[PDB]
RNA sequence: AAAAUGG
RNA sequence: AAUUGAAGAGUUUGAUCAUGGCUCAGAUUGAACGCUGGCGGCAGGCCUAACACAUGCAAGUCGAACGGUAACAGGAAGAAGCUUGCUUCUUUGCUGACGAGUGGCGGACGGGUGAGUAAUGUCUGGGAAACUGCCUGAUGGAGGGGGAUAACUACUGGAAACGGUAGCUAAUACCGCAUAACGUCGCAAGACCAAAGAGGGCUCUUGCCAUCGGAUGUGCCCAGAUGGGAUUAGCUAGUAGGUGGGGUAACGGCUCACCUAGGCGACGAUCCCUAGCUGGUCUGAGAGGAUGACCAGCCACACUGGAACUGAGACACGGUCCAGACUCCUACGGGAGGCAGCAGUGGGGAAUAUUGCACAAUGGGCGCAAGCCUGAUGCAGCCAUGCCGCGUGUAUGAAGAAGCCCUUCGGGUUGUAAAGUACUUUCAGCGGGGAGGAAGGGAGUAAAGUUAAUACCUUUGCUCAUUGACGUUACCCGCAGAAGAAGCACCGGCUAACUCCGUGCCAGCAGCCGCGGUAAUACGGAGGGUGCAAGCGUUAAUCGGAAUUACUGGGCGUAAAGCGCACGCAGGCGGUUUGUUAAGUCAGAUGUGAAAUCCCCGGGCUCAACCUGGGAACUGCAUCUGAUACUGGCAAGCUUGAGUCUCGUAGAGGGGGGUAGAAUUCCAGGUGUAGCGGUGAAAUGCGUAGAGAUCUGGAGGAAUACCGGUGGCGAAGGCGGCCCCCUGGACGAAGACUGACGCUCAGGUGCGAAAGCGUGGGGAGCAAACAGGAUUAGAUACCCUGGUAGUCCACGCCGUAAACGAUGUCGACUUGGAGGUUGUGCGCGUGGCUUCCGGAGCUAACGCGUUAAGUCGACCGCCUGGGGAGUACGGCCGCAAGGUUAAAACUCAAAUGAAUUGACGGGGGCCCGCACAAGCGGUGGAGCAUGUGGUUUAAUUCGAUGCAACGCGAAGAACCUU
RNA sequence: GAGUCUGCAACUCGACUCCAUGAAGUCGGAAUCGCUAGUAAUCGUGGAUCAGAAUGCCACGGUGAAUACGUUCCCGGGCCUUGUACACACCGCCCGUCACACCAUGGGAGUGGGUUGCAAAAGAAGUAGGUAGCUUAACCUUCGGGAGGGCGCUUACCACUUUGUGAUUCAUGACUGGGGUGAAGUCGUAACAAGGUAACCGUAGGGGAACCUGCGGUUGGAUCA
RNA sequence: GCGGGGUGGAGCAGCCUGGUAGCUCGUCGGGCUCAUAACCCGAAGGUCGUCGGUUCAAAUCCGGCCCCCGCAACCA
RNA sequence: GCCAGGAUGUUGGCUUAGAAGCAGCCAUCAUUUAAAGAAAGCGUAAUAGCUCACUGGUCGAGUCGGCCUGCGCGGAAGAUG
RNA sequence: AAGGUACUCCGGGGAUAACAGGCUGAUACCGCCCAAGAGUUCAUAUCGACGGCGGUGUUUGGCACCUCGAUGUCGGCUCAUCACAUCCUGGGGCUGAAGUAGGUCCCAAGGGUAUGGCUGUUCGCCAUUUAAAGUGGUACGCGAGCUGGGUUUAGAACGUCGUGAGACAGUUCGGUCCCUAUCUGCCGUGGGCGCUGGAGAACUGAGGGGGGCUGCUCCUAGUACGAGAGGACCGGAGUGGACG
């Protein structure tokens, strides 16, 4: 960490000596991510850092940011109360969780009935809810493509709060995931090959080897280019293969496209890595 | 006799 | 004439007064940043890395010291194509000159930096033991010789740098000899010591040597002053002194030997941290506070550590030697270098300039002079960095135009603002004139002086050409045309300046108080305004406001602050009288206190900034001459403060020993019979193994009813039966005696409740801990039944309490009243002590009030917002418990005192109500009506919700109503 | 089951009648309400609303009690006084442990630096002292030498450098102590009223915590009819 | 290997000796209070680990199967 | 063994990014024939391509694969020789 | 009518345990058969479910045959010797083998095959090497060769259990390792006789023993191969480690 203040100050060198080199942090894993138009140009720039720089750096491959969705809808209920003497904090809350539309994110819905829930509590509640969804429901990511239905609820003329129906909505969504089961997401990303037809075939293995989709080819110019989506964590290294099967004659352009269900298998690692 | 508390 | 000088505000509360912190308005800067940007003058400009430095430049000069001649420009001579009379080519230091060398002088100045340094520095004032190139005064001398040596030559070693060997040569280079005295040595007699020539035409000029002066510079010494820290109190063996010897220009432990045992320090030594000092600068009414950039003086340093050499002067920025780290060269053997001179580069940083021009002037080095050298200096460049002056137009102009904003849509505002019209043209621009900084120096020419000389030289006049980097100088004049020239911050209060719109505790703002949740003068934009202006804001920084460290000029009963009390050393302070001294003090004088700056009066740049003449001031210090009241010293006094003695009085004053009565407990026995004990109510407990109760005898410990008291005694803490023994203090009466013998007191020392600790005793009662029983939601409590340490004694330790009057001690003074207690004189006096109340005065108020918290004086202790914290760390003390001394970071905008109006109280008093009591009839249970909640529904319309919603809005939903 | 009436229209959803049927209920847990006399209690009657639709509301008469000793207690209100740390005013204020996050700081086996004391070692160059040897322009000379000097060597002083052992200062350290700031956490309620056991001071013992208890002290406690 | 357990939500009875589910807390409804806690009144909730066997009848007894404890698991 | 042919509606359809005999899933045909699978393989992203089955020619006598049984073979690595 | 004895003692047993041997081979280890699948496609490059068949003697065991008138037992040291189921070096097939480097299987036993830290350790983990740090058998090779740390006498203590004496597949500190080699074997070295008359030399070679390891650099050649990154075979030369 005494050369990680020097590594900014080596990377920025880095970036002022070679313009295709660019360091970026990445906010959501928290680590620096450098980008190169090459492995060896990466390579010389890491040896320059251990030498001219006298950073000890070791290479790895970036995290990927997941995210969680219920693949179950479930009625559930939150209730919150804690009177022993004086002002307490009750609140209860009956809501409803369903998968939402993949990418329609949170549909809060206020389906209380008979005014149960004051109006004053009820934004608290659906805050509490979007700040307990961004905390993970599963592994820690997160919580995105669910429906939340408040169509009931509880609360006392003294006793209830603003915050204690927070901490209501929050205890709804933790039982919720019990019985909607989350499941983790990961990002795919629409990556665009062109090559020489004669190693079409190749690459297209290579996407199918990584697990992404095959969306088509189209005939440009005098080389052949083929759309496809591929998982951002596969995605990872395609450069090198892609020169490899066309002998330094292939250009991709990756893009992001959407969240998917990560593997059961893979969704179970990422369950694994994240309780430790 | 007992007789707490009240973002 | 040298003065003319002094503002507050916001924020603790429901409100108030006080206390107290925080914040703000001002001024200032080597500034930085953001935004903007006409011009000029003057000035300033790496604060950071005493970091590393490419390149050039910053110290040379002299041929009137000398051998020479490397050049070159000539001359003469001789050869030459032979301009047939010049040219060429050679020779000749031959001359003008001059490379290199010897020599002399300078290089110790000038320029840079502030690292080190808390005094081998600086500043002010004194002093004796010195030295001093160049300059200047006076008096003498200046004789006659010698031996070298560079350059040079040959040879030779090295990559280079740098050399080696042999030979030759000069001097104002070097060494004898003579000379030797207002010199040195010595008591004296005696003895001893120097020199250089050169230049012009015998003379003049310059230089040389000896001595004594002058000036100047420099060295040295002493006293006072010059940061912070005691959570640094001891420090020091050349150490302190002496003596002798040596050493220095000179005094000196400067050095050495020997001898003695000193020296320094609470008036701060030693050590630690920080730091160049000053004249000055900034702020301030001042006193202070802060600061030491530029300018001037002083000091210190020059890659780091160290040393000497030469010299008048250096332990030497651009010298030497050594070591080290760096950089560079190398043939690997060895070499070379030092920007904290100027400019400039890299790096660091928020940030600080051109690898300019000229020696025209001033000043410096060398020279006879001419001249040469000078990054000193004079000037130019960049930069709004500051200061100062000026400009960006000026009059007219209602059309009160458009257009913007706002509006109650009437209109208002922008705003005479703009158009429009009439003028002016600073400045910029273009053109053309034009100072001054310039003195001198160089030619002649003349007289005089000098001399043998109308020579040469010197002096002063005279005459003729001639010297400006800046520079396209200032300044003046002319020409065209308002043309080419305004921005920045702010408008909730403080604080001068308000609306609209957008946003909606979001975005945001903010020095403080706070502002923003749908009518934001507080955010953002617009219109309008306010303030400043080529600047305007922000940040950093200092002082002020802050009387908030209070010398001037504050506090301590309750706001922070009186040591628990006392004794007492050092220290501070001290009654009254005479004489004496003159230390302080006061007066006058004299020397000094650099210049600049500041101040006053002036002068000069068109003004101003800026420059300059004179004065003032420098508040201080030394010395001399005076004054003598007060303070001090000395001497003699006096009695009034203080003290002693004689006599008597009161007292729970202290220490030791003895004794009495009451009660509790226990033990033994008698009588007697079922309860006792305890509580709010109980229970645990005790009792038929005879309790409790009652009576008798005995044992032991602790405390002394009543008296008894706003009583008394004691420094405080404390002290209570009676008796004796030992002992301290206080007070009164009347005399005598002493003669200021006093007051306060850092440090120090002693005393110091309760609890606690050590050792050895004691132990009735009481009772931390502990146990059980209750109480309670729980009850580690409060209550009950038991019960150990301890409480008691001896000796030792601890050293603290709301140790309180939350009020230090001593002295004097300033209306009264009612009491208590204890003397004393003759009902009326007069002392000591004490309680309540109260006047003036004081106090924020409460209150204090002759026992002051009034009015003053002496000395001490202590305080500087609330937390953190009387805590940590260190020291000291302690057996331990702990005590004592005593921070910082960080955090908040308060914390706090007294009083006022409420409210409230399981505070008090006085009243009252179907409040309770005394009664009567109900509700809660059933069926049903009705309203409500909830749930259901396509919808079950909406409102009402503790009392004070729920047969409520609704005094009447089949449709309508709805 | 059979009707009546009002009304466009009585299924949802009227009142009423006739016949039949004949539920719960045998006096109401804890708790709780009204009423002091023409009152309660009970008995009928009328009216508004309104086509129709009252056990409600509003109003009218009939009959017609019991009990009040009193202020000990409960609750509320008024007035006076007093305490107060309360002021959207006791539904006030407010203390500490514990949980979590963050910040500064103390201790800590130690670890890495700076500076420095003491005790030694060391000895370049230079300067001074001595002199194994070597060498020598100027002076002297008996002409051989001599004087004097230089070099070398040596000694003293001393920079770099080295070693041991302390002091001090700064940085860092598993873990740990207390402090502060968070946020409607958890546990109680210690203080402010006599705060419900007056509080507080010193000391000692005990206890999850605020604290409690003993001993002595202070008033900066209320109360007193 | 030998023993003891597995019962309303929690902790405990009942098993021995077949018929014949208790206690405290918690929960729920009503009340008290401004409200909460406390307090008062009323009520609901185990078919007895998981099956089999026996018996007219099984929490009870027998035997597995799972679970959770205790003890033992040695000497060359 | 060898020389040939080895197809046509038709890439059967669906699905498939693509899927044409030869990914998968439904089919499962008909046609010209000597005979030629809505394909047994290799192959392609899919195609294509290379076979094969099937069949015709050539060749001129046996040929092919099960059953029962005799005897052998592999499977079969160790420590003094 | 219950226990302790590690303070112990006597008579006995290999009638009966602990060690090693034996028998056995459940277990263990090694190999094979079938092939569901995995491997983009594709059972068999690599791997392989559900099941099946063997081999070794190799762990944990079973049995109690040898030894109780004694067969010393963990680990280390010293010294070895064999197997091959091969760790390195040699040869080869296949590959999901571009090269380099691997994977897997076959052949091969000539030689070679770490030092340290910690622990009694074997082992293991770790540090750093190496071409490699092989796996087993040999009374878990080797105490009439060494050690004596572990383990199992008597002393003592802790935890634990027990009323206790004492005890523990717990821990802790301390605690006597004898033997002059007759025979076999082995390493050396002589005497006798023989080999046909005696004697002095020089030999032939049946037979036996020893030795046999390997790195790195350079060249080939930045050549083949690869888009690059990298980087050879084959052949040649030099210089090391270990050992003799
Ligand atoms: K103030
Ligand atoms: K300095
Ligand atoms: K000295
Ligand atoms: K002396
Ligand atoms: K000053
Ligand atoms: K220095
Ligand atoms: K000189
Ligand atoms: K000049
Ligand atoms: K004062
Ligand atoms: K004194
Ligand atoms: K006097
Ligand atoms: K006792
Ligand atoms: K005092
Ligand atoms: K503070
Ligand atoms: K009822
Ligand atoms: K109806
Ligand atoms: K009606
Ligand atoms: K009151
Ligand atoms: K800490
Ligand atoms: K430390
Ligand atoms: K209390
Ligand atoms: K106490
Ligand atoms: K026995
Ligand atoms: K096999
Ligand atoms: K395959
Ligand atoms: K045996
Ligand atoms: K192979
Ligand atoms: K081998
Ligand atoms: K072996
Ligand atoms: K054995
Ligand atoms: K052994
Ligand atoms: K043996
Ligand atoms: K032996
Ligand atoms: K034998
Ligand atoms: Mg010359
Ligand atoms: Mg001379
Ligand atoms: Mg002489
Ligand atoms: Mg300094
Ligand atoms: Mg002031
Ligand atoms: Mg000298
Ligand atoms: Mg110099
Ligand atoms: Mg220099
Ligand atoms: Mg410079
Ligand atoms: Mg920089
Ligand atoms: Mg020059
Ligand atoms: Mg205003
Ligand atoms: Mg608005
Ligand atoms: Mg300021
Ligand atoms: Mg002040
Ligand atoms: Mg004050
Ligand atoms: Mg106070
Ligand atoms: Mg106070
Ligand atoms: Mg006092
Ligand atoms: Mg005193
Ligand atoms: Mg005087
Ligand atoms: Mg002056
Ligand atoms: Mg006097
Ligand atoms: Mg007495
Ligand atoms: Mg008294
Ligand atoms: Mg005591
Ligand atoms: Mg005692
Ligand atoms: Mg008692
Ligand atoms: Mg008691
Ligand atoms: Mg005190
Ligand atoms: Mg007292
Ligand atoms: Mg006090
Ligand atoms: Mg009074
Ligand atoms: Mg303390
Ligand atoms: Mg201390
Ligand atoms: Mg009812
Ligand atoms: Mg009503
Ligand atoms: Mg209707
Ligand atoms: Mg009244
Ligand atoms: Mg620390
Ligand atoms: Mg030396
Ligand atoms: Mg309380
Ligand atoms: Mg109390
Ligand atoms: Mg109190
Ligand atoms: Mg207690
Ligand atoms: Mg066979
Ligand atoms: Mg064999
Ligand atoms: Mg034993
Ligand atoms: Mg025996
Ligand atoms: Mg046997
Ligand atoms: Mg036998
Ligand atoms: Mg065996
Ligand atoms: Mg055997
Ligand atoms: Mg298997
Ligand atoms: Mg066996
Ligand atoms: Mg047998
Ligand atoms: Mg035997
Ligand atoms: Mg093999
Ligand atoms: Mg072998
Ligand atoms: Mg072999
Ligand atoms: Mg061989
Ligand atoms: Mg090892
Ligand atoms: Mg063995
Ligand atoms: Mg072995
Ligand atoms: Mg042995
Ligand atoms: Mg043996
Ligand atoms: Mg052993
Ligand atoms: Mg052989
Ligand atoms: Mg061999
Ligand atoms: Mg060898």
């Amino acid at each position: 960490k005494a050369d990680q203040d020097k590594m900014t100050q080596a990377l920025v060198k880095l970036q002022e000596e070679d313009p295709t080199f660019h360091a970026h942090t990445d906010e959501e894993t928290g680590q620096v991510i450098i980008g190169g138009m090459g492995e060896l140009h990466l390579d010389i720039l890491v040896d320059r850092m251990k030498k001219e720089f006298n950073v000890e750096c070791n290479v790895g491959a970036p995290m990927v940011s997941y995210r969680e969705t219920f693949k179950s809808s479930a009625q559930v209920q939150g209730k919150f109360s804690r009177q022993s003497g004086g002002r307490g904090q009750y609140g209860d809350v009956h809501i409803e969780f369903t998968p939402n539309e993949t990418g329609a994110g949170f549909e809060f819905e206020n389906a209380i009935v008979g005014g149960v829930v004051p109006r004053e509590y009820i934004p608290s509640v659906e805050a509490g809810l979007k700040d307990a969804m961004e905390n993970g429901v599963l592994a820690g990511y997160p919580l995105i493509d669910v429906k939340a239905k408040l169509y009931d609820g509880s609360y006392h003329d003294v006793d209830s709060s603003e915050m204690a129906f927070k901490i209501a909505a929050s205890l709804a969504l933790k039982e919720a995931a019990k019985k909607c089961d989350p499941v983790i997401l990961e990002p795919m990303m629409k990556v665009t090959i062109e090559m020489p037809e004669e190693y079409m075939g190749d690459i297209m293995g290579d996407v199918t080897s990584r697990r992404g989709r095959v969306d088509g080819m189209e005939p440009r110019g005098n080389a052949q280019v083929v759309n496809a989506y591929v998982p951002l964590s596969e995605m990872f290294g395609y450069a090198t293969s892609l020169r490899s099967n066309t002998q330094g004659r292939g250009t991709y352009t990756m893009y992001f496209d959407h969240y998917a269900e990560v593997p059961k298998s893979i969704a179970e690692d990422i369950i694994k890595k994240n309780k430790g």
